[PDB]
């Protein structure tokens, strides 16, 4: 019904990511672990580093176990190298349990640890399939479901402040909430629609239709799923395949033509500024992603406002304007429904019934004229075709 215990246990923003607190080893070594549903490794910093305020100190853990096996790991933008082992892990603000899970002690890394982010590790919530080195390194959530009773399911509620926050605010703020082994009704409104999980590797879903201000982008759906479509809390923007992305931008551009912006902006690089609280939320279009449903020939949709795709950043010269960056970029690796999009809903990663939940988050940013949404059902056909093989 509601797990008040775990509510608000997240912290951060779509920028650097939303992390949760965990203790590694004996005695407990508190560490803020970045919540990433797009990976499967549990890797914490295990050495001193420019951007780490504290790290994993095996020499001091009485239960640390060496596996004399290393691990290299590349990321769409980054990569770390570490030494595989095991230790006792616990989630302070989570189910009351202690589980032994594989911990990849990051000993060397390039462009991975974000400066200021405030998290020293990453929790790969995905499936073995994508784990490194091989699919035999039992992801953490599995160890958890195997060693305890905790239902095999977790939900996510990421909250974007809607405005830029300073490192002080981040710390003393409620990024979001990750409910371990349950669904807390207080985090969402409306019904909760479900889309099937294609293959249990990444958290893969299938998109069947895409609209901009209601105008069907009208593309062969496969293109939307080109390569694959995933729900990855570790990615910030809404990554879209070139052919699509390009169509999307042509639309978003056209719908906001009353105002023109530099190419830089549309290419997610530079920001756009507006006088304090005068941002034209209304001249920008809403994006509606149609996801496959569980009932044959039936689909539902999620709709986001520009308060989701226009990412808040600090003023060019930290003043009084309100600025953002277009947060939709092309992807050579398919579609990535990242942090932003997620910020618009309460997602139930129900691994058990192999399906992902989507509800309107009780904490998504909006105005009094438009609200995000999860509406359904819709009679569409041959959606299995939208799939990519
Ligand atoms: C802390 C951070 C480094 C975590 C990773 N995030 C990333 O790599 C994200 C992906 C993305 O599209 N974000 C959209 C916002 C763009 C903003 C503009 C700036 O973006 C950037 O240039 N870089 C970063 C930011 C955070 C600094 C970033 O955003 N990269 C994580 O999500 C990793 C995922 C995406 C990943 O790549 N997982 C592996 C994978 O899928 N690998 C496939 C592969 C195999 C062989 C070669 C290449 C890839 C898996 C095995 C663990």
């Amino acid at each position: 019904g509601s797990f008040v215990e775990m509510v608000d246990n997240l912290r951060g923003k779509s920028g650097q990511g939303y992390y949760v607190e965990m203790t590694v080893g004996s005695p407990p070594q508190t560490l803020n672990i970045l919540v990433d549903t797009g990976s499967s490794n549990f890797a914490v910093g295990a050495a001193p580093h420019p951007f780490l305020h504290r790290y994993y100190q095996r020499q001091l853990s009485s239960t640390y176990r060496d596996l004399r096996k290393g691990v290299y790991v590349p990321y769409t933008q980054g990569k770390w190298e570490g030494e595989l082992g095991t230790d006792l892990v616990s989630i302070p603000h989570g189910p009351n349990v202690t589980v032994r899970a594989n911990i990849a002690a990051i000993t060397e890394s390039d462009k991975f640890f974000i400066n200021g982010s405030n998290w020293e590790g990453i929790l790969g919530l995905a499936y073995a399939e994508i784990a490194r080195p091989d699919d035999s390194l039992e992801p953490f959530f599995d160890s958890l479901v195997k060693q305890t009773h905790v239902p095999n399911l977790f939900s996510l509620q990421l909250c974007g402040a809607g405005f830029p926050l300073n490192q002080s605010e981040v710390l003393a703020s409620v990024g979001g909430s990750m409910i371990i082994g349950g669904i807390d009704h207080s985090l969402y409104t409306g019904s909760l629609w479900y889309t099937p999980i294609r293959r249990e590797w990444y958290y893969e879903v299938i998109i069947v239709r895409v609209e901009i201000n209601g105008q069907d982008l009208k593309m062969d759906c496969k293109e939307y799923n080109y390569d694959k479509s995933i729900v990855d809390s570790g990615t910030t923007n809404l990554r879209l395949p070139k052919k699509v992305f390009e169509a999307a931008v042509k639309s978003i551009k056209a719908a906001s033509s009353t105002e023109k912006f530099p190419d830089g902006f549309w290419l997610g690089e530079q920001l756009v500024c507006w006088q304090a609280g005068t941002t034209p939320w209304n001249i920008f279009p809403v994006i509606s992603l149609y996801l496959m449903g569980e009932v044959t020939n039936q689909s539902f949709r999620i709709t986001i406002l520009p308060q989701q795709y226009l990412r808040p950043v600090e003023d060019v010269a930290t003043s009084q304007d309100d600025c953002y960056k277009f947060a939709i970029s092309q992807s050579s690796t398919g579609t990535v429904m990242g942090a932003v999009i997620m910020e618009g809903f309460y997602v139930v990663f129900d691994r058990a019934r192999k399906r992902i939940g989507f509800a309107v988050s009780a904490c998504h940013v909006h105005d009094e004229f438009r609200t995000a949404a999860v509406e359904g059902p819709f009679v569409t056909l041959d959606m299995e075709d939208c799939g990519y093989n």
